[PDB]
């Protein structure tokens, strides 16, 4: 199964700008994604939630849609 590390176990809506950077750092190792600059999503979880799939793909051509589905999958948790 796909379980978030203990430090990020809260609903994304509550992630701070630094939780976002920490989720990107984790996803990259966990999922073997391309290197993704940490200052790529300079925003918090609330703002992260407004972005479309197209937007994620804009910020990251390679990882883009994977980071999006991971987030959707996380939202469907609880």
């Amino acid at each position: 199964s796909i379980a978030l590390p203990a430090h990020l176990r809260l609903q994304p809506i509550y992630w701070s700008r630094d939780d976002v950077a920490q989720w990107l750092k984790w996803a990259e190792n966990e999922f073997s994604l391309r290197p993704i600059d940490s200052n790529t999503f300079e925003m918090n979880g609330k703002a992260l939630l407004l972005l479309t799939k197209e937007d994620f793909r804009y910020r990251s051509p390679h990882s883009g849609d994977v980071l999006y589905e991971l987030l959707q999958h996380i939202l469907a948790q609880a």
